[PDB]
């Protein structure tokens, strides 16, 4: 590991507070994409000028392709990528990608299959995984790892700053190498990862309200910056969303929006504090009538072992607490978000 005196940082833009992503330049020329920086997996990929346009969603988003790029890199293994909630194919290349003025030579997917749900929702094309190697699939040295190895960044560390984006303003912002002091206050809190090559940590216990409702024997919590939401097992969050009186919908929990004013916080006990929401943060409150129904940023979603069962902090939870992702000590900070 050779430390440098660089950081860099990357501007990003918030799409209705659920998707957050930056930009992103690939070959030579630069074709441009927009990614969401996922420290929830480990690999890049963009949709292909390869994808079949009968994949609505390749009609509708910026495609790479490998001939305009003179510098690119022909490799071809198949590559499939599964997350918790949709799946793309393709194959693998290599090219020059620049993030926020760094520049690295990059194996990313070329994306020839792409589900209309859940891309044909997505404002970005692509994903730039800022997961370890060790979830990388096809084994592929991920961007940070290769961005380190040139010995430029001050810090082996990334940091994430996603705002309440609401027209003239800064969607969000990922710092390279470092933090940005500008965007948080008080000090960081350290929980060190639970485990090798998963930005997871163990969470002592989540508390609806009064007491401890949930996770009373200590649970795992990924904090992923590609999810637009908490969420956690379908048995948690029935017995959450019971405590909250809200009603289960198909991919959603609502209540009615005169009530969402009223709901109890939630707190989160990670490491030695507690990560505490109000209402405001976690419900949607679009309006305050009986008879509309206002939507709640906390969701069900089981990941299957190894990896779960576990909750997931998303931008409903790095709203409010600037994330420090810390490579070089294996562990992860929270700081207030200003
Ligand atoms: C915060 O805004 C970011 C985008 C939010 O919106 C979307 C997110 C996804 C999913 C994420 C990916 C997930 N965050 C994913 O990383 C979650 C993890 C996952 O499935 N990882 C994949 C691997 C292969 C590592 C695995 N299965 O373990 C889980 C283990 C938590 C995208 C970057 C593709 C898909 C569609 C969206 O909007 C239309
Ligand atoms: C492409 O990439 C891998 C590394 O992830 C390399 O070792 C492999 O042999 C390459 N294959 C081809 C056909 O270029």
């Amino acid at each position: 590991l050779t430390l440098g005196n660089t950081t860099s940082s990357v501007i990003l833009t918030n799409y209705m507070d659920t998707q957050y992503y930056g930009e992103i330049g690939i070959g030579t020329p630069p074709q441009t994409f927009k990614v969401v920086f996922d420290t929830g997996s480990s690999n890049v990929w963009v949709p292909s000028s390869k994808c079949s346009r009968l994949y609505t969603a390749c009609v509708y988003h910026k495609l790479f392709d490998a001939s305009d790029s003179s510098s690119y890199k022909h490799n071809g293994t198949e590559l499939t990528l599964r997350y918790s909630t949709g799946t793309v194919s393709g194959f693998l290349s290599q090219d020059i990608i620049t993030v926020g003025g760094i520049t690295v030579t990059q194996m990313f997917g070329e994306v020839t299959e792409m589900p209309a749900l859940p891309f044909m929702l997505a404002e970005f094309d692509g994903v730039v995984g800022m997961g370890f190697i060790e979830q990388a699939i096809g084994r592929v040295t991920p961007i940070f790892d290769n961005i380190i190895s040139q010995g430029v960044l001050k810090e082996d560390v990334f940091s994430f700053y996603y705002n309440r984006d609401s027209s003239q303003s800064l969607g969000g912002q990922i710092v390279l190498g470092g933090s940005d002091p500008q965007h948080y206050e008080g000090n960081f809190h350290y929980i060190n990862l639970i485990k090798t090559g998963v930005w997871q940590i163990q969470m002592k216990g989540v508390s609806v309200g009064s007491s401890t409702l949930l996770c009373e024997d200590g649970c795992l919590a990924l904090v992923d910056t590609g999810a637009s939401y908490i969420s956690g097992s379908t048995s948690s969050i029935e017995k959450l969303m019971e405590a909250l009186g809200a009603k289960k919908r198909l991919f959603d929990y609502v209540v009615k929006c005169n009530e969402g004013p009223t709901l109890p916080d939630i707190s989160f006990h990670l490491g030695g504090k507690e990560y505490t929401l109000t209402s405001a943060d976690y419900v949607f409150q679009e309006s305050y009538s009986s008879k509309k129904l206002c939507t709640l940023a906390i969701h069900a979603m089981d990941i299957p072992p190894p990896t779960g069962p576990t909750w997931a902090l998303g931008a409903t939870f790095i709203r409010k607490f600037y994330t420090e992702f810390d490579r070089r000590n294996n562990r992860i900070g929270f700081a207030l978000a200003r």
